[PDB]
């Protein structure tokens, strides 16, 4: 299980429900990462896709909405049922997207980081969940350099040592 995310220089994901920049590289590279693969996110972020649901993958939606319809998402509403699943998938592999609330409740199963790190600051309201660095390693580390200098940025890979 990956979490994949964006966050400037400090941490910061997100403001106002929406995205504090706009960069799209990172939008084609998440959805790279994310095509195929059984992607989970909380509502709030969910309702704030452009198209719902993102085509060309599995959308798993977390609500405690007992009634909240999506058509064509899978929604459920604990953990548990997410990793029910997940195992009934099996060649699908699991990727948290966001946000902070579902980071929190999947913070013990995550083994791979998937980050983008842009070099700026950017004001909002919400920040990726403190994880133990020290535990993973980074693997892989590619920069790209955007004529706004707050938007260059660097996937990191990092894996959860032995
Ligand atoms: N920079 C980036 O990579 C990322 C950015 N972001 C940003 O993060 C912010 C969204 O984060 P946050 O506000 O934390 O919202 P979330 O996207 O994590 O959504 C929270 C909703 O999730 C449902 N939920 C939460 N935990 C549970 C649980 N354990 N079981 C079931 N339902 C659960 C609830 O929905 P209900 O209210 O319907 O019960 C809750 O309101 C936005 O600004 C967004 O743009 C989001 C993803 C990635
Ligand atoms: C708000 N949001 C959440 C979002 C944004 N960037 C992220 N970036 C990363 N690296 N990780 C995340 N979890 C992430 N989540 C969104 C908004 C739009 C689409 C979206 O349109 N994406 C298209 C791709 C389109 C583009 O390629 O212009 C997709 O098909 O995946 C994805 C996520």
């Amino acid at each position: 299980t990956a979490f994949l995310w964006a966050q400037n220089r400090n941490g910061l994901i997100g403001k106002d429900g929406h995205l504090p920049w706009h960069l799209p590289d990172d939008l084609h590279y998440f959805r790279a990462q994310t095509v195929g693969k059984i992607m989970v996110v909380g509502r709030r972020t969910y309702e704030s896709f452009p198209k719902r649901p993102l085509p060309e993958r599995t959308n798993v939606v977390l609500t405690h909405q007992e009634d909240y319809q999506a058509q064509g998402a899978v929604v459920v509403h604990d953990v548990a049922a997410v990793f029910a699943y997940a195992k009934q998938h099996l060649d699908q592999e699991l990727v948290i997207a966001g946000g902070a609330q579902i980071f929190t409740a999947f913070k013990d199963d995550v083994d791979t980081l998937l980050v983008t790190r842009l070099a700026g600051s950017f004001e909002g309201d919400t920040k990726m969940i403190p994880l133990n660095w020290d535990d993973f390693t980074k693997v892989s580390s590619r920069t790209v350099e955007d004529t706004n200098p707050a938007l260059t940025h660097t996937y990191e890979v990092w894996q959860k040592k032995a």
